[PDB]
């Protein structure tokens, strides 16, 4: 006349101790099977070398104290028991560095032969060793080691619920619209021993993830291209205009402030720097070379009033690779000498300015070729 | 002589087990009805793809162990029972990524036929997939899936307390002065099965929200308009003044620093970039074209002392589309030749400067027409 | 021979149920009186529309199960009982969006007729609708609604312990050295009904606060005044010096970077923008007008070698509102003609420069008058 | 035959009620002695007016229900009892605004006459009123008020364990390498009464701390000195070089960006601003005066072709405080007149430039004297 | 017929008190052995002087109430007991300033002679005194003091489980890819006494860590080298070009903004500043000296029309260490005098410009030598 569930709960949970490992022969370990499904990757901190994920975790073990015959209890083959009323193994990850706030599941399933099932979502704060050598295109290899913190392998052994193929090829619920992309989850069993007669069992899950580089394209490639374009645009100013130096120094200031602003989002580890810093400093070196060429050309064509005539070797190479009446007379001769001195100085300045113009055009063509070579090399290395 | 409430509490909560599903026949599921009301949208994080809301949640189910006759207990038809004294279903959202700090409601209502009522406010930290293609005007479509985490559909089935129309058209308490605007909450029932004989029941609520674009108008449209205005103002400087290049390069530096400052508040997802980046780079391309035109006009009108007379075709097109006495004599002739050379060089420079002025006016008119076309196109696309 | 307190505790807390509403007749509600005192305003977030306060809260109700005669228990008229041993009503605020960490008070006072007293400090995280139209001088009007989350008005009714005058005029412990100033706390009772036969009681407290504007004076008024001063200082540079344009563009760049830096501390709501943005854009428009006037005056006085003589109407208005011997002869005449051409061009340039100087002085006086008018209008609007 | 500790624990904790104030005569209060030792000052927030400290707190009271004779229990004079098994007073600070995460001490000492001892470390989040008028050198005066939150003075009275001298002169464990320096902790007892017959006891501890100014020397004094030095360096540029104005405006831009960058680390309260802002605006006013002097000197020495001869009073003061033959003849006379006009204009320009040079040297000496006076005044005010 | 584990649990945990120190003779202390292994260093905050680590902690003590004979209980020599069922000592660190979220280990091992084992991971928030005098290369010396917070040395004494050599030379699990490198963990025992007859036992662990300097190389050495390079590049501009001053002032502005940007990542303590600030201000002083030299050379070579001939001593040193006919006649003489005056002024300007060029080359060579000396000194101090 009982509801056939109160009867079973009173038959099971009475005279039951939740501190004893549920075995009738203490020489047998409780094999705890484990299954893990990745759901989301909340935050990957490259500075502190931590990893915040969120998984759906579930275990199975045999409780030799929760067993009954269904025909006695109205063919009841399973029921739900509160989690704080039975023995639960202490399986937790070795690579913890904090505690994740996870919802509390208060019930567990129990079958008529002792098979307990415990579904529980977990938020993991794992200390992973991150390598950012190829920053925009890197494949991180983090590990999760499920082990019993106190019991040896003669008490709790850890197996896998599903086959390793199904665990590796499972992306059914992963939030894929984020920054990271899940490649696989590779499980592996290992008997880790600290001493003799003290061997622990553990199950390592290798979470292999890959970053999406288009998150940083608009933030890394656009300003450099824009600055190189405005540089090759400003390279067409006349060298004697007195504004090319200001243009180049303002451009270098802008590139410097952009570099020191974007260096914050760029991660950094104490072991090494990403390979993009080399390309950034190569671009800034190209800008500095452009500035130095501008300064040299300005130093050439400047009218300093100390200019001597251009040497003949340089001329060849560059410009082929490109009485009262007597008193009146002497006064007029002095005036003509003054005017001729002025005209000769102007002609020397003109010759120097033409030489400078030719050299500037040559160096501009060389710089353009070098920039195009560097750009096509970068494009090929991106496209391979 | 008892207070008629102590009697009922002792009659109900004695011999009561809070771990057993309250059914007299285990072949019947406990239908849990659900009602949800949105109250506030605390934070929408487009970077980590999370959503923090705050709802008012309430459920109803039938407890076949809490039943009495009112006439026996002084016509008491309902009372309040502590929540930790009865069976509560484990209904929680599938899309959790954290735990929200919510107040604890310690009591529940119970009627004389078993109908339990459980009001409880919840703070949800939900992993939603956000699409920001149309950033200032986007309609996000997030989902909340209420399901039983352990019980199958033969134990706990989920229904709706109100009709779907009332759930869709309910905005009675929503905090509307924020950044997001609630459009509707659309419920839908689905029997989600992982395997055969293992089918779970769930209730999906589609929270459809829309961002208010005036939050970002004063921060996105004002600086671009101001910079375009000062650009068309500075376009009136004389090209031979030697300050137009400095003006344009300072303006481009200011636009660049504004761009890299405002790019932080602009969100970004690893799948795509918003459509406002295209308009921003089009504006910066217009600025770069203005700079290039200024540089070209400066290169034309510069007095380089190497200037040859302007060709006749260009002239036509542009400027129509717009003895002691003999010794004294030869000395005076040399002086006159010097002066005539100077005057001829000045005249050539004047002709080139006039050609440059005409071309500058033409290109300024063209640039103004292009800017007005782009502005009216943007205004129409905003106003449609 | 007992300590006369153990006796009373055993007489009261034995056969006592902490889940039953303490009434002998279930047709009577437990009138819970409420008193609230503001202590501090921790943080007002205008972006997320939340409000973090800290109050001293206390309630009073009648427990008909905790009653005794003092003469029996050695004239004991009151004692302290742990809070987890009696019935406590579930009074909490409707406008919660989080949980505040508040100290736990473990004891309550009980008198010999059932009057229980429960002092408890609370930290509130309340969702308030903030209006920042007059940002530096605004009077926020936030609300706190104390209501029973589950019980109707036939079970728990809410009254006020003190008179509304004393609750409105109480600032005894408020931390007044902060940014916000408390004006009053106005209570109001309302019977809020969702349906028929389901009416809830609630008590609304309107916390009316006012911001102190001197917190932002040194951060908002000082840079604008400094920039206007340096602008009217730089307005005295000669227009033909070739540095006035650089001065004005550097000043505009500085004002722009200051604007985009201070726009972060300036709050913003999706419904509207504060009225200070209008004054800021008016100041930046004044700066842009100064830049345009400088550009115009520079365009006037520039020596372009294309300058024609100033028209007579403009002149009037502005400048009144302010043989071998024959061969020698012809050679000397040609020289004199060259010199006369140069002198005539210089004279035309001088006339244009004088006209430009006069117009610059006139426009500078006009701009100074306009700036003084705008400043005195702002001062009057602040002082009223 | 018992371990002589199980016996005593069963003799004490049996028939013991942890909710009753441990007195045999309810007309006697439980005098709780208090001792406090500062350990660290974690964070002082001048914006929100909070203070986060960490103290070592300990109390002593007499429990008249925990008493025994040592000779009966094998000369046991003291033992440890779990804290959740006895009565603990509710002593907490009045100035709380949050809850501090502190370790939990599970045991307390009890002597054979009832003296209980309760050591416990506490993290305090206290609302302190901060005065930052003298920001780099300020002595904050914060208060901690230990009082019983519910019990009046007839139930719990608060005394001091050590003498006030030892509490004032105790710096044994204070972390001294931080930013703040502890001066003293001054205790004071006060009987605070809200009404008649309702008087509470409290113990106020005045934590008097002092900031170390060398934390901000390298961040406040270095850039101002550097900018003043580069200003007095750039003051030596020739006034007619056309670069002094650019130098001064770039320097003012740099000082402005430094000011608006360092104004963030500078705290600010709604009641007043620190006294360092006055010195900062005095320095910026000196820079603006230098800019105005440069502009004036530039306006003096500029060659505008409108220059009239320098007036004689200014000259005195400044420069003492520092036929075919007839046709040929008339043509030569016209040429000589042109040349003489040019030479006269050049001579007038030279005179004006010399006057400007003299005035510039005089004003530079005056500015240097003023800067040295201001610097020595600041040094003396720092050194007193 | 019992499972031989339920029997042992009922034999042990029945009649067991978890509040009594497990000794049969109260005159014997419970020697608690301790072992500590560092696992990760999460965050070192130099501003607030805190240290966040994560260790693997384990203790051992003898429980004289948990003892049995294996042959009686089926040769069971050990089992797991819940932690909340036995007596656990209150060993915690003295240098706490917060509470670290650590996983909860619910079981402990117990042998058949009372040896209990308690493994537990801990997250420590320790107040450490940090010295950053040699910021990029510093060896921090932090301390962890494990002591019993309440029990004296006659109740709980603390020993070491492993030998001090094994504790010092253990780096088996340390996360080494981070910013800090673990050198050793040196334990030391000390009997700390506050009074007479009140002596406590404690165990100090000196965690000695060292920072990796390559984390800050790319952020500290690169911009300074780049700016020095562009400075020595710009040092080649002609001094009379009128752009060298603009170049130098723009470079100084860039260096200043870089300095004030990187000064944030540079830590700072109230006791002293790191030694890198001296080198940074030496570099900025070199830049200021370059600016002053540029200003001096510009002041020398400027054509001011007030230039007097260069003195002979300076010349030697520098330039060796490097009637109608009569009317026509007088008119021609006046013209020649004008031209000769102009030519003489030009010649004086040329002489001054040559002197300035020579001095500029000399000072540039001196500055280059000084820069190379400073760079090689820095390189040697880094390489030693
Ligand atoms: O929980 C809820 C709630 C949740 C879900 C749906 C609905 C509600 C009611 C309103 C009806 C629809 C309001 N509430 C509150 C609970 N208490 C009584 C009325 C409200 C304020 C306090
Ligand atoms: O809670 C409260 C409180 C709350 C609401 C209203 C009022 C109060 C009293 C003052 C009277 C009005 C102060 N308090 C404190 C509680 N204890 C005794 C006096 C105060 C300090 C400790
Ligand atoms: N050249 C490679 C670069 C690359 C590596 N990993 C990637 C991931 C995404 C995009 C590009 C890459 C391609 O393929
Ligand atoms: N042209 C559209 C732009 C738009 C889409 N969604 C919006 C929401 C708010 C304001 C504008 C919009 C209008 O209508
Ligand atoms: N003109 C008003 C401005 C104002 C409104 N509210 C304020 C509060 C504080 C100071 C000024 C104000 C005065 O009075
Ligand atoms: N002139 C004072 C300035 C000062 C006040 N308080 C200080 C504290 C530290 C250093 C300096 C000060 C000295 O003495
Ligand atoms: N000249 C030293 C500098 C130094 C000290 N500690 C270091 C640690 C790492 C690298 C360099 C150092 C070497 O050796």
């Amino acid at each position: 006349t009982q509801p056939a569930l109160l009867r079973l709960s009173d038959h099971l949970l009475a005279n039951y101790k939740k501190g004893v490992r549920p075995v009738r022969d203490w020489r047998k370990p409780t094999t705890v099977s484990i299954d893990v499904i990745m759901y989301a990757i909340l935050n990957v901190d490259e500075k502190n070398q931590v990893l915040t994920t969120y998984i759906w975790y579930r275990q199975y073990w045999t409780d030799e104290f929760l067993q009954w015959t269904p025909e006695d209890f109205d063919n009841v083959t399973k029921l739900s028991i509160p989690t704080d009323s039975i023995w639960v193994p202490d399986i937790l990850i070795n690579e913890f560095v904090d505690v994740g706030k996870s919802p509390n599941i208060p019930y567990v399933y129990v079958h008529h032969r002792g098979e307990v099932q415990n579904y529980k979502p977990l938020q993991l704060v794992t200390a992973c060793s991150l390598d950012i050598y190829n920053f925009p295109f890197d494949v991180q290899n983090c590990s999760l080691t499920f082990t019993s913190w106190l019991h040896t392998i003669q008490d709790i052994n850890i197996t896998l619920w599903r086959s390793p193929e199904e665990v590796r090829s499972d992306k059914s619920i992963f939030i894929n619209q984020g920054e990271w992309e899940l490649l696989e989850v590779f499980p592996q069993f290992k008997e880790f021993s600290i001493d003799i007669s003290n061997s622990y069992a553990e199950m390592k899950f290798y979470v292999i993830i890959r970053r999406r580089p288009l998150f940083y394209a608009v933030s890394l490639l656009l300003p450099s291209i824009f600055l190189m374009v405005v540089d090759i645009v400003g390279f067409c100013l006349p060298p004697d205009s007195g504004e090319r130096v200001s243009f180049k120094i303002t451009l270098l200031l802008g590139y410097s402030v952009f570099l020191i602003i974007v260096s914050d989002t760029l991660p950094a580890t104490a072991i090494g720097t990403p390979l993009i810093g080399v390309y950034f400093v190569v671009c800034m070196a190209l800008l500095v070379i452009s500035l130095a060429e501008t300064i040299f050309i300005v130093r050439l064509v400047h009218k300093q009033d100390l200019q001597r005539p251009v040497p003949d070797w340089l001329r060849h190479l560059v410009l082929d690779r490109i009485l009262a009446v007597r008193g009146l007379l002497q006064e007029l001769s002095s005036i003509r000498h003054f005017l001729e001195k002025r005209d000769e100085m102007r002609e020397v300045a003109r010759d120097w300015l033409r030489v400078g113009y030719v050299l500037d055009r040559l160096l501009f063509r060389i710089y353009l070729l070098a920039v195009l070579a560097y750009s096509i090399t970068l494009v090929t290395l991106w496209s391979i």
